[PDB]
């Protein structure tokens, strides 16, 4: 019994959607040549500005803040280049060919081609892209698998069974039903059959599978370059996670 | 129109599971101790040997053989480990706390630590364990979402935009629709209300992003062994995907 459990499903469409991060720009001097900046220390350094952010979405996305700090931070530590991707191929729905991970930063795959192992990391997240344009995806269906990424993709690896936990999981699992029924919502409404609804279900899902290849191709990548000595990343989130109540 | 679009539900159903591989033991002397054995052998020779059994499986799979060569060679390519995960996973159902890859070889996570990476591994996979079986998952599911894996899979990593390549996914989303149809049917006999079954539906196909991950995790400590000097996975797939019709 919790505001989350009690929302209908215009209620949690409304809710997703009105927690939506805003859209980052890469940190360059326009003025300046190209061929001069950091391909990797430009993603790199949007990626760190939009984590900040993704923790306030995080908060307002239902029944997120009833878990405890560490759950959180689990759950996130497990998602967060996952949720960045699926962002970052939301917003290249309509640039066939091009990621755009920032309104002044659409690259193409040539442009991947710079890094080794980038490529091939580039050609997974355009070929998502196309798949959404082909499904026609939906922003209202865009948040409800964001967020379910975010509650699903840890989930499975609590290393815990205390009675705390099993009450945990439970909650987590009722959420994600919540916005299975949204999704279905969102579906019927659309004039989509009863069929063409759990068949575009299956479809959006089966996305998420790839959507999570992708995020260990990525953390491959980047697990390879920075070095055991940097705060592991556990640390930042918990330290941005338990915030106190002072800026009231 | 072939003989795969066709099929009503329970002969899907029907389909999958006689076309179900054998259960295959662990080839060792059991009349010899055991801290002698290496597990990893033990593993990978298992491994290997259903591998062959894979391949008879898929081919039985409505649909794939629709497919072309190198379409059907790449989409094992891409699944056959999570598979074979999936597989383990469900004969280690009725067995808490341990995996049994096979009849005569049951281990538990202690067994498992005495290689490195491997524990991570075992963890996982015990937690699917219990996921299913706090689902109660059902043969007939199991088998859908088996089948689900090899063509989804690799799906989205088919480099090739040429008409015959864009006939070949549609293909692959069309028999996966139809799986999607048997599961729904699955359920509505069970007795589960429509809701319901989206949402087992939606908790179901979750679960494969998991399996996912664990293969992933797995091709890493797969490929931290063995050498660049070994007549790569492709080939053998291709040699044994390739038959003749002379055994008639
Ligand atoms: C993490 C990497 C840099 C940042 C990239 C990024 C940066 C911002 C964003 O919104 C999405 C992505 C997706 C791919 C990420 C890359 C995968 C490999 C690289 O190390
Ligand atoms: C591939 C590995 C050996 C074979 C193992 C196996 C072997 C047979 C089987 O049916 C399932 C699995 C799952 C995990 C696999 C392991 C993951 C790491 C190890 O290298």
């Amino acid at each position: 019994n919790s505001l989350a459990l009690s929302l209908t499903a215009d209620q949690m469409v409304s809710a997703l959607l009105d927690a939506e991060p805003p859209i980052l720009y890469s940190e360059y001097d326009p003025t300046r040549p190209f061929s001069e900046a950091s391909m990797m220390g430009l993603l790199t350094n949007l990626a760190d500005r939009e984590l900040v952010h993704m923790i306030n979405w995080a908060k307002r996305v239902p029944g997120f803040v009833d878990l405890t700090l560490h759950d959180q931070v689990h759950l996130l530590e497990s998602a967060w280049l996952e949720i960045l991707m699926i962002g970052l191929v939301w917003r290249s729905m309509e640039h066939p060919g091009k990621l755009l991970f920032a309104p002044n930063l659409l690259l193409d795959r040539n442009q991947g081609k710079s890094v080794e192992g980038m490529v091939e990391i580039f050609d997974m997240l355009l070929a998502t892209s196309s798949r959404f344009r082909m499904m026609n995806l939906q922003g209202e269906e865009f948040v409800c698998l964001k967020s379910i990424i975010l509650l699903n993709s840890g989930v499975y690896t609590f290393l815990s069974s205390t009675l705390k936990s099993l009450e945990e999981k439970d909650h987590i699992h009722r959420v994600l039903d919540k916005i299975t029924d949204t999704l279905i919502h969102l579906m019927a409404k659309a004039g989509l059959t009863l069929q063409q609804q759990h068949q575009r279900l299956a479809q959006l899902l089966l996305i998420l599978s790839h959507i999570r290849h992708m995020s260990n191709k990525g953390m491959e990548h980047l697990y390879s370059m920075k070095s055991k000595n940097v705060v592991p990343l556990y640390d930042l989130l918990l330290e941005m996670l338990d915030a106190h109540r002072l800026h009231a």
